[PDB]
Order: structure tokens, then C-alpha cells, then sequence
């Protein structure tokens, strides 16, 4: 699709067999989702945003369905105001910005 | 142009007669620029994201040239770690997210 930006670019994602809403965020380097249980071991990671840094849990090789497109990669879990799909996954689905 | 997301989508902008580098951010509702002097009255506002909230000054009807494209709208000025071009101005230049 071609998504205009008059409204927040929200899509449905499927992760852990659950359906969730997420923001397509070109300004986020990584993908961060709200607290949920994911499989595997995690590593610590410091993530910087508008108000400073936070501590999140990094899970690798996670299967995630983004607006019907399947992707497999790194997902961070932590206290985010909204589920964000960052560049790491946007590239996997071949998303670009055009103007 | 067609911007791939392997790297951060930075562009050159012109605001208040100064040249700055900024992030084309679909996850940002509004544009936020690092501390600078702008003409006009302004209203204080609080903006939040990852890491909490920052206090900014809201300037209205500011003209900004985004990669050679002139646009007009609200600009928030404050202690942001990076200059962000949000949806309020991306729409004006006809930017879309495609996949
Ligand atoms: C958190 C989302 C919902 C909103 N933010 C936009 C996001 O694109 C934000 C942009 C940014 C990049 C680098 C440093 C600081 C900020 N990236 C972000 O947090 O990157 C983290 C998450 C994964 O990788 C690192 S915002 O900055 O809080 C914001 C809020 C309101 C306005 N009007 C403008 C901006």
C-alpha cells in the first residue's frame, strides 16, 4: 500500500499469536513493543528516545507479521507509550519514504 | 525521491535562515527542532515519548524548506537530541510510506 500521513500510520501486527496495533516509525532505529511474554533468552539494551534513555529486553529472531507481511528479527520489549515498528523491520518488508 | 531505510532518513532543512539536518519521522505527530531562536509568540507545551517528557515552545505558522520543498506549520522548539520533521509537515510535502 501507499500510506499518507494525515493520520498516524497504524497497522495491525501479529506476534505470539496475538493481534496488536503498532506505529510504522521511520524515526525509530529499532522495533519496541509493550510488555509481553516472548520466547528465548534476552540481552540487555539501552534505548534512547525524546526524554532520555530506558532499559529494555532484547529478543532475537522473533517471528512477526506486519500488516500481512512476515518478518523475522530483533524485537525489544519495554515501557513504550505505543508499539513501534522501527527501521530494522521496515526494511524487511521493503518499506520506503517517497516525496 | 525514494528514501530507503537502511540508514536513518536524514535530510537538510532550512528554518529561521539556518541550515540543519533533520530526521523524516512518520512516528512523530509534530516537528521538534533543537533550541534556537524563532520569531513570534509561543506557547509552552509538554511532549512525551520514550524516556519521558520534555518541555518545548510551540511556534505557529513557521516556514521550513525540507529538501528543497517549502512547507508551513507548527514547530516545537526544545531540548530534543535530534531534529525531527513530523507528520504535520511531511503531509505538506506529499510524503508517503510505501511497501
Ligand atoms: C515514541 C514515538 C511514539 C514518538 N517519537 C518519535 C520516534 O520516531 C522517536 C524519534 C527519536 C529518534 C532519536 C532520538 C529521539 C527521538 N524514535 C525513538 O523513540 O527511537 C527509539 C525507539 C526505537 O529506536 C530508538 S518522539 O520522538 O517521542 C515524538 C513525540 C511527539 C512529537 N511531536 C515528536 C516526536
Amino acid at each position: 500500500p501507499q500510506i499518507t500521513l494525515w493520520k498516524r500510520p497504524l497497522v495491525t501486527i501479529k506476534i505470539g499469536g496475538q493481534l496488536k496495533e503498532a506505529l510504522l516509525d521511520t524515526g525509530a532505529d529499532d522495533t519496541i513493543i509493550e510488555e509481553m511474554s516472548l520466547p528465548g533468552r534476552w540481552k540487555p539494551k539501552m534505548v534512547g528516545g525524546i526524554g532520555g534513555f530506558i532499559k529494555v529486553r532484547q529478543y532475537d529472531q522473533i517471528i512477526i507479521e506486519i500488516a500481512g507481511h512476515k518478518a523475522i528479527g530483533t524485537v525489544l520489549v519495554g515501557p513504550t507509550p505505543i508499539n513501534i515498528i522501527g527501521r530494522n523491520l521496515l526494511t524487511q518488508i521493503g518499506a520506503t519514504l517517497n516525496f
